[PDB]
């Protein structure tokens, strides 16, 4: 996250760490055994690290549970990035507190000027790496369709959304990847992709997950 806030300690209780012996991407707990995340943060084994502030720094509220099942959406384009959004059924059920807390999934596709809560342990510099200790949240809202196509022209599907700030300065980053768009307490959107971080004029453009809501329950109820 550059240009964000360090969140309060376990305010964000949905979003969790994948971490194959370091961090690499986010995700959202939206049930005691699932979590969604994006396809591009897919990898062969996955540990979930859940009630995380500090992830340098057991500070008293982590759950770490394996990932039993790592599936991508069965579109998945590895390069445009269309239909990035991927599901992680943990090996066993977490325990649901106010510090590990499910996120709702979104009842309609939320408009542009929706303000939202991004967050993650993602890059917090427009040029080079920092990777942040503690957990980082933004506010920034959606943008309109056209404006997001304006920025990455040919490139923008129905299933993607920009979210952020056309001057610059405040975006989502690398680490960030997969991790949550809260918006009035649903998820609208999943971190996926953008030219740089924070630049002026390359907002971030994160799944839409208003598109997949039936997708997610048809496979959460097959799996
Ligand atoms: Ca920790």
């Amino acid at each position: 996250i550059v240009g964000g806030y360090t969140c309060q300690e376990n305010s964000v209780p949905y979003q969790v760490s994948l971490n194959s012996g370091y961090h690499f991407c986010g995700g959202s707990l939206i049930n005691d055994q699932w979590v969604v995340s994006a396809a591009h943060c897919y990898k062969s084994r996955i540990q979930v690290r859940l009630g995380e502030h500090n992830i340098n720094v057991l500070e008293g509220n982590e759950q770490f549970v394996n990932a039993a099942k790592i599936i991508k959406h069965p579109n998945f384009d590895r390069k445009t990035l269309n239909n990035d959004i991927m599901l992680i059924k943990l090996s066993s059920p977490v325990k649901l507190n106010a510090r590990v807390a499910t996120v709702a999934l979104p009842s309609s596709c939320a408009p542009a000027g929706t303000q939202c809560l991004i967050s993650g342990w993602g890059n917090t510099l427009s040029s080079g790496v920092n990777e942040p200790d503690l957990l980082q949240c933004l506010d920034a809202p959606l943008l309109p369709q056209a404006d997001c196509e304006a920025s990455y022209p040919g490139k923008i599907t129905d299933n993607m959304v920009c979210v952020g700030f056309l001057e610059g300065g405040k975006d989502s980053c690398q680490g960030d990847c997969g991790g949550p768009v809260v918006c009035n307490g649903e998820l609208q959107g999943i971190v996926s992709w953008g030219y740089g971080c924070a630049l002026p004029d390359n907002p971030g453009v994160y799944t839409k997950v208003c598109n997949y809501v039936d997708w997610i329950q048809d496979t959460i109820a097959a799996n």
